[PDB]
């Protein structure tokens, strides 16, 4: 996260670190728990993931350090990736992780709301990016999760500033004209929180932005509203 700030332990209970085992292990991408079972994440943050095997999801984490080798953590059973997703720029970056077993929801992690259908009128003017990625373009992953308040952006707009891109109603991007704010290497799959009616949903998916906060270049999240029924359909058994 670039411009952001330390989130408050327990602030985003819904937010996971996502770790790979392989070679040794390290913070891979974020996610967001959306059912007791079930991490919500970018599809992109799978290249070169061969098996589940080696993936492990950490919920309430504040501090990369408090993981350690005899932290508790939730396997991942099965990965689900969309099936028209090809690369994120493409759009279609979202996956789903299922776990090997469920979570215990507490103070310390819980579900964050999927956004509703009847809500695609509403503007959401508190919406938050979150993750342990860079701070920088050319940085590391960060052992405490920032957070960054980010305006959304119409589609038009996001448009605007992509060109070589195809901005569709399946992306929403988020960013201030001159910068400063953004989601970075890192914070890939992690949550869009908005919060809307003293509750936080799940707008957006971190999957890709031209740089790191750079001016008039908005992040792009996978917009989750247009994904429910897939969720729905991928999650039901």
């Amino acid at each position: 996260i670039v411009g952001g700030t330390a989130s408050v332990r327990g602030e985003w209970p819904w937010q996971v670190t996502l770790h790979t085992t392989s070679p040794t292990q390290r913070h891979l991408c974020g996610g967001s728990i959306i059912g007791n079972q079930w991490i919500l994440t970018a599809a992109h943050c799978f290249y070169g993931v061969e098996s589940p095997k080696i993936l492990r999801v950490y919920s309430g984490i504040l501090n990369q350090a408090e993981i350690a080798e005899d932290t508790s953590f939730f396997g991942v059973q099965e990965i689900i990736i969309h099936d028209q997703y090809k690369m994120a720029e493409s759009g279609y970056d979202i996956a789903l992780l299922k776990l090997e077993t469920t979570v215990n929801y507490a103070d310390s992690q819980r579900p964050i709301c999927l956004p509703s259908k009847g809500d695609r009128n509403v503007i959401y003017t508190d919406c938050w990016v979150t993750g342990w990625g860079y701070r920088k373009l050319r940085d590391k992953i960060q052992n405490t999760l920032q957070k960054a308040k980010i305006p959304l952006v119409t589609n038009e707009e996001c448009q605007k500033r992509y060109r070589g891109h195809k901005i569709t109603h399946k992306m929403i991007c988020a960013g201030y004209r001159e910068g400063g704010k953004d989601a970075c290497k890192g914070d890939s799959g992690g949550p869009l929180s908005c919060k809307h009616n003293e509750v936080w949903h799940l707008v957006g998916i971190t999957s890709w932005g031209e740089g790191c906060a750079q001016r008039e270049r908005p992040g792009v999240y996978t917009n989750v509203v247009e994904y429910v029924d897939w969720i729905l359909e991928k999650t039901q058994a």
